[PDB]
RNA sequence: AGUU
């Protein structure tokens, strides 16, 4: 008994959605809030820079905090996300980590081993991104540690996004939690969802196309790394000419019914969550004719790293344009999903 | 498949 049965809304999801907007949000949103910036942040980075640059002496070294975190989505239980830039790699892209990545996050492993101040959870030398787990021991922060800016810069669109329409944040909060209480954070991550709700609010014209954003002339110039433009005009919305909300109960629930409304009926087989567009109905089999020239310059360099669209659910990071973030999303959990998101939008009716 |  598959497709043609509803996957049952998970009771610990069900209980939260038909509980008020309010108690979602009483202690999270201070909490993310709060939780951009604190002392604790520099105690992490001051050490992080003392460990490693013994082990790269003569060589340059930054680091750069991002993820929920640092856009305002986290809670005290939330990894830290380090970019450790070694070298002025920042504007260096790889889709999959070099050999000479590889050799420096091994090189770092041994410093987090032998430091007590540091606890080695995991080293991950196989993902797409390499990391290192470790628990930064003053603090008891679990930090994930990498050696590619573009989270960072992906990090630094969100925090503008978030600022200039609040509702996104809130929005993003209750769908993080959502997709914990759903158990579905294995196929779809925190960032996935936070596209979809960019895209979804785009749509309504309360955020820009990203592309918007990146056009270049005179005035404006791309940051590049690699292929990817990651800066972006920094325009007030009023400027923009979209208009800020404010994020109350009511107009929190009723974008949330939308929003699940709509991802419970969008047609995942011919179209794509696109923030980049920010535009209605973009089409799987037109995308890759409508981003920058240096896209197809890059695939045509390394044909092996082009968008991966022959999958269940496509949602192309905004930046990274080669990224289906959701790529590993299974025919069957796209199910899950679309069935779950129903189940919420009509929980979260009021006739 | 593992950060975002």
């Amino acid at each position: 008994h598959m497709q043609h049965i509803t996957v049952r809304l998970p009771k610990k999801a069900r209980a939260m959605i038909v509980g008020e907007i309010t108690n979602v949000f009483k202690d999270k949103y201070p909490i993310a809030d709060k939780l951009k910036v604190i002392p604790e942040y520099d105690v992490i980075e001051q050490d992080l820079c003392k460990l490693l640059s013994p082990g790269f002496p003569k060589q340059p070294l930054r680091v750069y905090k991002f993820g929920s975190r640092i856009t305002g989505i986290g809670n005290r239980s939330s990894d830290l996300d380090l970019f450790v830039d070694i070298g002025n790699t920042f504007h260096t892209f790889e889709h999959r980590a070099s050999n000479a990545t590889v050799a420096k996050l091994r090189a770092m492993r041994k410093f987090f081993c032998d430091s007590e101040d540091w606890r080695l959870i995991n080293f991950i030398e196989q993902a797409r991104v390499p990391i290192i787990k470790t628990c930064h021991l003053p603090t008891g922060i679990e930090c994930d540690i990498c050696l590619n800016s573009m989270g960072f810069c992906n990090t630094n669109l969100l925090k503008y996004i978030f600022e200039s329409q609040p509702l996104t944040q809130y929005m993003c909060i209750y769908v993080k939690n959502w997709l914990e209480r759903c158990k579905l954070t294995e196929q779809i991550s925190t960032y996935s969802i936070t596209l979809m709700v960019i895209y979804f609010l785009q749509l309504q014209a309360l955020l820009p196309p990203i592309a918007m954003l990146q056009i270049e002339d005179a005035a404006n110039q791309a940051v590049l790394v690699g292929p990817w433009v990651v800066n972006f005009a920094q325009k007030s919305f009023s400027e923009l000419g979209l208009q800020q909300l404010k994020a109350t109960v009511p107009v929190i629930k009723g974008f949330l019914r939308n929003f699940f409304a709509y991802f419970a009926k969008f047609d995942y087989e011919h179209f794509l969550v696109c923030p980049y567009i920010g535009q209605a109905n973009v089409e799987i089999a037109k995308i890759e004719r409508m981003l920058h020239a240096r896209y197809s310059a890059y695939v045509s360099d390394n044909p092996e790293c082009s968008i991966q669209l022959k999958k269940p659910m496509v949602v192309q990071d905004p930046i990274q344009l080669n990224h289906n973030v959701t790529k590993a999303v299974t025919k069957y959990g796209l199910q899950t999903f679309v069935d779950y998101c129903q189940q919420t939008a009509e929980l979260l009716e009021e006739p």
